[PDB]
């Protein structure tokens, strides 16, 4: 198959951004509608061909854990049925969740997980960014197809998308090339927050990475982006332009968008909560 | 002012939220940016109250935690924010916990030995009253309890429905109730288009009366509380403003947008999103 | 006619350092006397003096002691015997555990404040959990926290328990005017203390406390050192100046599970009296 | 270097041979004097070149992990020789890491969940509630370090045992007849549950340490007609040949109340600070 078979997800050490709704409960277990942020994310790797998922932790962060695994008095008041069946159904038996503790940043979160990766290409997904499954096909696009790109050519995949504005992000310098959903071309560096007038593109870091054994070294001598500019100095990574939508669930407004768009999309309640937002908007 | 104590039972497992629930207490679900349960505190301390009795659960530290002060958390913001946060549960306030041994009106017993025999406030957190559509420190908990300790009469809140099939009307021998006032209740019947919210300002008198109280074997306050009817003199209050059942999944996306377009940093800006949007 | 002193206060909050590494990750409360946790002997020392009103004044990493006096779904589950009902049976039903957490407050004297809403103004006892009264040694259900509440009933006294020392050097020292003690006997004390040439008395201050709703206010007006601070000996001194306290003389024996040695020394002799191997590892002590 | 990089620790089961203390705190977190009984295991681990513990566990066992993260609050409560102390819990070359097993079903199962994050490759297994006494070998250079570097070099598995007077309490192996010596390892050509003293093949049980070659992988993946490691190593002593290794010095079942409390007094004794004093106490009480 693929070399990559471990995505490495840091969680939150607190997404002060979202206080004080995270002051007690992790930002992942924030929910759309009905499941927690790290449920989709889950599912988005899952839905690439990925079954190992390292949580890189720390020690509030037990229920994101505590989701995936069996929930012995929870699932007994439930025979006490679907529901049931739900939650039981949450991570899918050939996927197995590990987790590592990181006692800063996500270069560090990664390095953190070298341990368990090994010498081998991986994938990084940052939990707070949720690429919407309806906008996109999750099993064929995005990470699915940024994992088998690296396949074919053993180039680390970085996700980029384009933005409004500019200064709030990290921007990728593609040469100028334009890029369409799908495609993936050269990056030459990584530039953040750059200033309008002298940003290399309007391409911004999405949050997912497959990237090369060769990080690995390179996280060592170096966050990631260093240790990316670095790797570029060794061999071609590229910039895959994402398909479909993603939600920025780690700042609020993103976070009460997501929310309502999934909340229309609900299978069960998503029509009846359209038609309510129609007369009542 | 005779009630200072508010029990909050929050020791159930919440099925209709799962999965968000799973791992997490209903209570901690944000209502944009804030838990119900902060809503609901708010809303008591806002009547008076300054200790609240959570009868709860094991897997319930989140939310004691949610009102204590998070040091690496504070170790970590800023000025305005750190502020904000700390600032969650004021001085003034505690919150007590005990846990449940099922059953509303055996979560209210538990609290006993943390009550006394003393007048209880009794509150459900997954219904939140409408803050703006309210003025919480006036009326209706406020006022309730203003009431209670103005003439030691207990109140129960209530709220007109439409489909009185659909629910339990309280008896009030038919005397026409407005948003505001109170007026004595005879029982409920499973009479008026009434319903009971889930707030209640109950003299200590319910104590022995609950203790000495099933239909799933769990002990029910509406029990306790015909049987303090019969020994007293128990009133409805009605509402004033809005509620919101956040108890139930579509009633819980419909708070969220409610709040999110109110939003006192992103109403706006959410509000002119939506209205493009949708 | 029953006592009012219906509460016993537990100072559960703090990060036991004496302790360390054990007690990094598990309240020094949970450190087990040989099959127990401190907290059980605690417990039941209250509940043999007829207290069934516990407050646990706590902190967020805590959650352990009161899952050790709750019930414990999966465990009885995958115990479903005696086990199951040894298990069932660590808090009698008659007993309520109740916390409150600590929060910011810095010292005992704070900690003691914090259960003032439970409590109400109302006499009440402190218990710190690191030192086990001998269940052996004496009857807790007629000594000791026991007997201290039945003189505070009878006087309207506050009690401290004490407890004589050879060497006063080292300890909190009464002063009460020279007049002796017998073990279970009360007498006034005006004040703590000691070198050894000026030592008021060999009376040192145990932990136990069963003290009139009057510390409520001196506690909330005790002057702080920084970051709040407020130490339950400066609330006492004012509470001595203000009236009448007597200083309790302990019967039998008492364990200081706060410092290594006496942990170890406790553990051993509680497992020498072990109802089941108590005779087996008495004799394999004496082998060795 | 070796190719056994990993040790899996099953911690999830909860420990009922010792209630009510562990009503509510993990077995592993009982203390043998003032460290937890996980140290001495993990400390072990390391001194025999492991620098990967996979910890195969439960829910609410947090506080076994939290053991040897970093205690923010208490280290900033703290900040000197115990500052220190504190961190150097676990050193920074070592990772724990942790997967949860499924429904509680033994130990065979417990190290089938760790496959996924050791891979098909060879594992050492380390029982934490059996303790290897660090006094009375050297951990450096027998035992578990010995085991490794003999499967480093042969490639056979090995499986720790040590003479006991009852048979019919253990898991007991079969080296043909053949004299084991501290420190060496013999071909084991069976394993046996609890035997008969009548028919058993040895007096040499299963103390809890092992380090086995990748194929136990295959053969621990199939279900009984409850997954057992001793019938897995039966099925691998089919395909390959695997050793039985006699532990060098003393070892403390910390697994039963007697044990733990035994092993408690006679770490006591030996405590770097406290131990002379605490043995004069003891003899003047006994």
């Amino acid at each position: 198959n693929t070399k990559v078979k471990k995505a490495v997800i840091p969680v939150a050490g607190l997404g002060t951004r979202m206080l004080p709704a995270t002051k007690a409960i992790p930002k992942e277990m924030l929910p759309l509608v009905d499941k927690p942020l790290i449920q989709y994310v889950v599912n988005e790797c899952i839905a690439a061909g990925i079954t190992e998922i390292v949580l890189v932790t720390h020690s509030s962060k037990n229920s994101i854990e505590n989701h995936f695994d069996t929930s012995f008095e929870l699932e007994a008041m439930l025979e006490k049925r679907q529901l049931l069946d739900e939650v039981q159904s949450i991570c899918p038996p050939h996927v197995t969740i590990m987790q590592v503790r990181q006692g800063k940043g996500l270069g560090h979160a990664v390095l953190c997980a070298h341990p368990v990766v090994g010498d081998e290409p991986v994938a990084v997904i940052l939990p707070d960014v949720i690429l919407d499954e309806y906008e996109s096909d999750l099993s064929q696009d995005n990470l699915a197809e940024m994992i088998r790109r690296f396949d074919e050519t053993g180039h680390s995949q970085i996700m980029v998308e384009p933005v409004a504005d500019v200064t709030a992000y990290g921007v990728v310098d593609c040469k100028g090339v334009e890029l369409a959903p799908g495609e993936s071309v050269p990056m030459v560096g990584v530039v953040e927050k750059p200033k309008a007038d002298v940003a290399p593109s309007n391409l911004a870091i999405v949050g997912r990475y497959v990237l090369s054994a060769d990080i690995w070294p390179l996280l060592a001598k170096t966050q990631l982006t260093d240790a990316i500019d670095m790797l570029i100095e060794k061999e071609t990574v590229e910039a895959y332009h994402m398909k479909g939508k993603s939600h920025d669930c780690g700042n609020k407004l993103g976070y009460m968008q997501a929310f309502v768009e999934y909340g229309i999309r609900h299978n069960t309640l998503g029509t009846e909560f359209k038609a309510w937002l129609e007369e009542e908007m």
